[PDB]
């Protein structure tokens, strides 16, 4: 009875935790709304590609699924900023090619995980959606496509059913989750760059391409077949304040959109063949930041990944964080004296990191779109670089702590704040680098940042 678990959502987090527990003797039963994606090709995912960073890779590593995943992965050395008039600038993400990110297919990743879970001994049941949960009677309801319902008893319930969690609705009715929604004004549209067009325009095959435009932007991620998947991040509607400013409301036709592209991303528009067809057929996606005070009901049920912390995609960490979570949950469930202790402990350890990543993902928007290279900002950053060379065990860029390290998200954010505070005060009333005493600044770095180890 002790090693029974019912997981809702055969997505990314759900399938990893299904594999991690099943392989350790657990009686895992996974329920998926969708039909089996490695047989039937159903609905469009929230995105085609994903940026696989250390946290995610490492989780897949423990699962012994990392190699299979990286088999069809496209390396991403740094970001390729495209600003008209200025030649494309490549800013590397890290030191060498050891510090990279990977462009992997969502469905491929999902399918690899599904195989992994089923291999470990998990029972995956597709075409079954969670309709409701009776926590008091320790039962739940599922439904097939036809409407026919199915009532199953449960011992422990894991809500790994994504953004619009049926498990979260279920919990919210019997307990105050302490939800706090924060609506993202941007929407998104996925558009394609053919393998022929990517070759013709000699686009860097191993980089994360970005077209910044302040309140709106575009990104491109590489595909194994040399093609690219462009995403447009643009407001849903223009404000009453500025009603002439672009939005998805203004682009009523694929032609209106082709005009906006030739007008605002002119170097991009010719690479985008089928812009009109892709704009009309592929729908406008929604974004949000949902924060809950509570992720669990006693030892009975818990939310993991997107189900517990929906976030904006601007740091490309959502799935990384969701895989990191699955590890933590599996470890707590295996170590704790009982499920109430496990869920209490899991939530208590992940909730603060979940918040910091949500915060940092919002902050990253600005960083890649609204950047604004201020004279004092460029100065701060140069002093920051010196401080990183002089103090590698203390001064680490937040992107590096987030993306390449496995330091808890909240610690990465905390350190970042100490660093940004040092830089601001050090530059203060200085025009250039020659004015500041580097040795004095370095002493402060040692006084405010305790060292970090890879051991
Ligand atoms: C455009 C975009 C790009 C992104 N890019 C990145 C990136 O580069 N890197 C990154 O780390 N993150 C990225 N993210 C975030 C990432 O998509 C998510 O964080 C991640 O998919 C969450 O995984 P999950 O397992 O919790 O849920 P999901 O992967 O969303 O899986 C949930 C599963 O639950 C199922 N389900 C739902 N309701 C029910 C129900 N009632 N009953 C049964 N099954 C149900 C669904 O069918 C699905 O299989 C991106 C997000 C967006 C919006
Ligand atoms: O700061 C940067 O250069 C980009 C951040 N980023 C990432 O690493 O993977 C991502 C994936 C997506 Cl979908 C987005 Cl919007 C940003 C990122």
């Amino acid at each position: 009875n002790a090693r029974q678990v019912t997981i809702i959502g055969a997505g990314l987090a759900g399938t990893l935790v299904a594999r991690l527990l099943a392989r350790n003797g657990w009686q895992v039963n996974l329920f998926e709304r969708r039909p089996d994606p490695r047989i039937e090709t159903g609905a469009r995912g929230r995105s085609i590609n994903l940026a696989l960073a250390e946290r995610g890779a490492h989780a897949l590593r423990l699962a012994g699924l990392e190699r299979e995943v990286l088999a069809e992965a496209v390396m991403m050395r740094g970001r390729m900023v495209h600003v008209p008039g200025t030649p494309p600038n490549l800013q590397p993400y890290g030191r060498d090619d050891s510090e990279v990110i990977w462009s992997i297919n969502r469905d491929r990743l999902n399918r690899i995980l599904l195989d992994g879970a089923e291999a470990a001994g998990a029972s995956i049941h597709f075409n079954l959606g969670l309709d409701s949960v009776d926590f008091a009677r320790q039962r739940l309801t599922l439904s097939n496509v036809s409407g026919e319902r199915l009532e199953k008893r449960f011992h422990l319930l894991i809500g790994a059913d994504g953004c619009n969690s049926a498990v979260r609705q279920a919990m919210a009715s019997v307990v105050d989750l302490g939800e706090h929604l924060e609506t993202q004004p941007h929407g998104y549209k996925e558009l394609q760059i053919t393998p022929e067009a990517s070759a013709q325009f000699n686009l860097e095959p191993n980089a994360l391409h970005i077209w910044p435009h302040g309140d709106y932007m575009c990104i491109a991620l590489p595909n194994l077949d040399r093609s690219f998947t462009v995403t447009l991040f643009l407001h849903h509607q223009s404000p009453a304040a500025q009603p002439a400013s672009p939005s998805f409301a203004q682009l009523v036709d694929g032609h209106a959109a082709r005009r906006f592209f030739q007008r605002q991303f002119p170097d991009l528009s010719p690479m985008l063949d089928s812009l009109e067809q892709d704009f009309e057929h592929h729908p406008t996606g929604k974004l949000a930041t949902l924060r809950l005070t509570t992720w669990h009901v006693g030892g009975q049920a818990v939310l993991l990944g997107d189900a517990a912390h929906p976030m904006v995609p601007f740091h490309g960490q959502g799935m990384n964080c969701a895989l990191e979570d699955a590890v933590a949950l599996a470890e707590h469930l295996q170590s704790a004296a009982d499920n109430a202790s496990a869920l209490a402990a899991f939530t208590a350890q992940r909730q603060p990191d979940a918040l910091a990543i949500q915060a940092m993902a919002l902050e990253n928007y600005v960083e890649m779109s609204s950047k604004v290279a201020s004279p004092t900002y460029l100065l701060e950053r140069e002093l920051g670089q010196i401080m990183a060379q002089r103090q590698p065990t203390r001064f680490i860029p937040r992107y590096s702590m987030v993306t390449f390290s496995r330091l808890p998200y909240a610690q990465a954010m905390a350190r970042g704040q100490i660093q940004e505070q040092l830089l601001k005060f050090a530059v203060a009333n200085h025009s250039d680098l020659t004015s500041i005493n580097l040795d004095a600044v370095e002493h402060e770095v040692t006084r405010c940042l305790p060292p970090l180890s890879h051991l």
